[PDB]
């Protein structure tokens, strides 16, 4: 009578950990959600085939409003697994679901999986140098989100890198590209005029981490804003002051302009 | 002609991903390092048995000084794997190993795995709220480093959480315990008297992340400094002001005192 939160990883069904797979194969019921992120390299069918179980996919409403009515009941008498893209607790509100499990007298366990939060290391940017993170959300009607602007500002001032999660509207199959993120951000800069994010700002784009050939690009906004980085998901990063070896990596591996090698210490 | 950087994950031999295992099994040569960290929940023998390949262990010097003459030559005519605890490229000097590969006309691919950077999400603390990260090191001779103290200060000051890695002596398999870290920091607070780390400071301890039964504890230093957190590795976190949901998780899941619901929110 336990509930397992099992992450599926970054790109395809093989990004699940061996631990996660062996446990998932032995659960009586398997649920999952695919709205918190996009696993561009697999399909529900492939996942099901891999674990050898039928997977009942849940919507944001099913989870957020009815988790304790749909999932928890079965966990009281069976072994249940709840699958999610990446790591189940990273940049989601899934952690709170563990509190619901407890209140319903259901023991829960967490099986991690590779997350975009650590995969940023493939950009060559020292991970310990990342500051507060943020999300670039799509404007809705008259509401235009801007919180991410001050986060970048705050981190840049301290010389820290900023990781920017990009928006996703799964039910509409909408996945924000780095290009769309940059356009929205330039519009905010136009309004705030803080010099935080401009055409001369160096940025890094990581697309489809987890795949064997992810797209890793670094350069100035003016040059990258219209570049094609391939299919989603995309993640955007605004570096802070660079170490010599970070700049070297960005140039040698991410195709950045050789001029970023010259750091302004 | 190919070099694979493969992450081993968090704690035991099952923490590698299905993708990492299958690729490792097809490699002609397999190297690994355990100087950046150890896999406390398993052994070299178990990892070797699971992968079914002899694993050549490399020291810090083998990697930093001679990676290109030990690993890369073999990668020119074979498929070589380089295993590391956690997620590849998280250790700050590992990213530059890919530059070395390029220079040697060797292709390299990264296979991700769970990292403590993302696994800490199991503490219920929102990942976007983490700021700069640091490592707590032991004073030595006339050297008394305290940089991590300023990091905690700069983060908390902005409402951000601080992830603290504890000093480790891989070769000797000597880990700094959370208890030792706290004592060291109270000592640092006594010298800088900045009111950053005191008996009243709230902290979180994560031990054996990755195992099915990790130790997750939260509370004030005065009560946790002498508490037994079990076998290493221990990870320490000094949270910034908490979101009521984070605090509730720490109370319900990590045994934190009710008091945090009004004092640290
Ligand atoms: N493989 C990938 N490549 C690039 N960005 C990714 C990604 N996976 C997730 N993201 C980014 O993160 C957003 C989802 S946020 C949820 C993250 C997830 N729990 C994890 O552990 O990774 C996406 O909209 C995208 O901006
Ligand atoms: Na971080």
């Amino acid at each position: 009578m336990v509930l397992y939160f099992i992450g599926l990883g970054l790109y395809d069904e093989r990004d699940i950990t061996v631990k996660g797979l062996e446990i998932a194969k032995k659960c009586d019921y398997v649920f999952a959600e695919f709205y918190t992120s996009l696993m561009a390299g697999t399909t529900l069918g492939r996942i099901q085939k891999l674990i050898g179980k039928e997977i009942r996919v849940l919507s944001r409403e099913d989870v957020e409003l009815n988790f304790e009515n749909i999932v928890l009941p079965l966990a009281k008498e069976n072994d249940v697994a709840f699958l999610t893209p990446g790591d189940p607790l990273v940049a989601t509100t899934h952690a709170e679901l563990r509190i619901r499990a407890k209140r319903a007298g259901v023991e829960s366990y967490v099986i991690h999986a590779p997350s975009i939060y650590s995969a940023v290391g493939i950009t060559g940017l020292h991970i310990y140098k990342f500051g507060k993170s943020a999300t670039v959300a799509y404007p809705e009607g008259n509401w235009f989100p801007t919180s991410y602007y001050d986060v970048i500002k705050e981190n840049a001032e301290r010389g820290l890198h900023t990781l920017l999660f990009l928006d996703i509207k799964a039910e509409k199959r909408m996945y924000m590209t780095a290009n769309e993120a940059m356009e929205l951000m330039l519009k905010v800069e136009d309004m705030k005029k803080g010099g935080v994010f401009t055409d001369d700002t160096l940025v890094v784009v990581l697309a489809r981490a987890g795949s064997l050939n992810p797209t890793i690009r670094a350069g100035y906004v003016k040059d990258l804003i219209r570049e094609d980085f391939g299919d989603p998901p995309h993640i955007l990063i605004v570096p802070g002051k660079l170490h010599i070896v970070e700049a070297e990596y960005l140039v040698e591996i991410a195709g950045a302009p050789r001029e970023i090698l010259r750091v302004n210490v």
